[PDB]
């Protein structure tokens, strides 16, 4: 099986969103021990329980802010003196608005682009050195979008941060292949979630299910199989490389 | 299992090279039915026997020239009357030569064009009328090669041939959503094979192997994740994209 | 003047269309001189007029099919006898259709793939030995479309031809680069020329209309800026891309 | 002449550097005026005077730091109080350094990627509400980089930084064109410059030499065109570009 996670520590953030529940859940579902963070701790002790119960993995829950890069490093020291090393990065961490290009101000930027950009350069900076003391030769998947090549209205700092995180994958790719550490990108499309439930069931966004190739949302489901192949064995040979999950959003007319 | 090709049909064209076999063999080891075809069936039937053998599995083969569209066209019909329906199809066909700019002619062109870019849409779109008739709502992976997006000297009609596949893959995505078809790609970085020993273990190539982040050539076990995905229900969420395999090869400093 | 193209010889295939008329009215304006090619002579003998009349620059006619290399390579051989070298390829060959996926056939495939992708290459070969000949370092420009990046209904061979001349372009630059010849291309969007009067004053045009963020078809002027740059001392230090001129359709939502 | 720019108003940023001075002296040449800014008064006087004194435009300087959001409205309220109009906006503003993946920090990271991204993301904000209050259908352009597209070793924030300013280039182009104003990037590949002398006129850089297409590194010259073509009517129907500067450089092998 060249695609077993088993055993292995997957370390997830943004791990409170519905989509960092789903990644949690499908790598504890294939045989993986999780790490999870995000900035408020209750919401974490729930999937834990429930993983725990569930799968009978190793869960492990830390509440910190993904830019306080010490407390990055201190997460990383309790994990290695519990004799624990990660893996696998999912950097899932992020957070958008929707705000006419003018209207964005200084306190959305650095909140958006800190979250979106600087946060996984963080987490994986550190999740590397601890990789490397370890002799171990990881993976990190750091979460995009197709807002990171396509646009939309409402989200420039966003789009902007996004495009920087994928090339960003590219030049980590090329820097950190000596370290036996790929690096690459999933990409989804517009996922039905409740941040923006109002908007998609909306008419006005019910327009563009009809652009979509496939005729329908980004399912959770639908970032398995990425998810995996970039995870385990299979996906070593691939490094620098952005997956989109969009049913052919990205290339509609 | 959700990569799962169990009981699928994967038809592979350009079966007779080292990656076809290849390619034959991981989903027949994955419990899938092999058709193969190539422009000398006697390039085939090693293989065959092996499969069969060893996997347990279907295998039908075809002496075709993958720019004869009636001959595909037979074959599909062919393949319907024993009740047998292609889940996926595996573009895998690709000839190129080394010449300067120019000295490549018109001879040189139509070979490689026509096999690169022209028979993977014939195919594509003969398969899609046999997938569409037996209501079938199957995959299409296209190999392409970093080619399609990055340059070398002397391969001008095949990075022309294989620019034109990945955005015809594309296209296609679009188009062929409607049929529940999902069409990707797969574009290999430099592998290393037979035709391009002397090229690959030179002193030209060996400066390559350096400029190469995991300073590794592509391997053809590299391949088997994409593949999968491409094929199966993991990757039914996925259509129009180009999966790069080459080790950072397409990222490396300028 | 940095976009100076007074007394070059300017090739032009492609010649007999709105947009061929209209880059060699651009040209003539400018005081270069034209050659100007296209299937039906009498159809350059009104623009050879025209041209003479209005600008009284030097203007050669040939009537020849551009997929015939031999042609090509005659007029080439008339012209250097005549002590005529060409100073500006611009390839502006191109024609399409409209048909399903699944309807397009071996012979549409055929005209629209070599007019589009096989004779740009041929006249570029040919008009590079005639100008290495002459030793003379001059440019080629290739008209492509933005649909040799984005995707549209019913044009699949186009779109494939358009892609495959885009990376072409890219490729030659980099093997043309040693003989003082750059490569590059202009990628307009949808043009209000005759050509395509009826898709664009259509419904489904006119849906296009209000995507697109100018909200504006493009206009043969808008080109005039990147001919004059890609054709001049302007553009010597730029080769292997493709400027888009489309009013930001490429790019909407 | 369709590159007019005569009596214009041409704003730009980073006008200390080498690079900000061409670009001062190319449109003064031109005969537009010049708004011209650096953290450093001083530096600026002299071209001031030069500029003054040769082409006898109007210049008006302003020492601020472009990441101080309030001093740069300040500025185009002290000009809107003149009776000044911005037409062109030349976001120049740009800063990196040379450090392995692992060893850039938090202040590295602030500095390229504030500078870099955030700034010409305010100026370009501040400058529309300007041009939007005068009613005035000017251009942005924003100098990236072809790091925005490709990669090198020891300067991924910069990467990140253009990649992100390139496809903030593309949403700004949508989000704009309702109000007249174009958006369009320049990248230049590397410079010949004074500031880099020892990376380039040594033999280590020489390599790269051999790597670029036209065998010559990007001179200031070569941007002319693209910076004319963009700030003029050339340039009104092309939104949402970047136009590479690199003699083939990015498509090298």
């Amino acid at each position: 099986n060249i695609f077993d996670v088993k055993d292995k520590y997957i370390l997830i953030t943004g791990a409170s969103s519905g989509l960092g529940h789903h990644i949690a859940e499908l790598f504890a579902k294939e045989g993986a021990n999780i790490v999870i963070c995000a900035r408020r701790l209750e919401r974490l002790k729930e999937l834990e329980s429930h993983i725990k119960n569930e799968y009978g993995v190793q869960v492990y829950t830390f509440a910190l802010d993904v830019n306080d890069r010490s407390a990055v490093k201190d997460m990383l020291s309790s994990l290695e003196a519990e004799g624990v090393t990660i893996d696998v990065l999912i950097n899932n961490a992020g957070v958008s608005d929707t705000k006419r290009f003018l209207d964005y101000n200084d306190e959305d930027w650095d909140k958006i682009v800190d979250t979106n950009l600087k946060a996984p350069w963080q987490c994986a900076q550190e999740v590397v050195q601890h990789m490397i003391k370890a002799e171990r030769k990881g993976s990190i998947i750091n979460i995009t979008s197709i807002l990171s090549q396509s646009t939309n209205l409402g989200v420039s700092p966003y789009c902007a941060s996004k495009a920087g995180l994928r090339h960003l994958t590219e030049v980590m790719a090329v820097e950190l292949a000596r370290f036996g550490i790929n690096v690459n990108a999933i990409a989804p499309g517009y996922m039905i979630t409740e941040i923006n439930e109002e908007y998609l069931t909306s008419e006005v966004g019910q327009q563009l299910l009809k652009k979509i190739p496939t005729r329908k949302f980004v399912e959770f489901d639908d970032l398995n199989g990425p998810l995996l192949l970039l995870a385990s064995q299979a996906g070593q040979g691939i490094t620098g490389i952005e997956i989109k999950v969009d049913g052919g959003h990205s290339a509609a007319p």
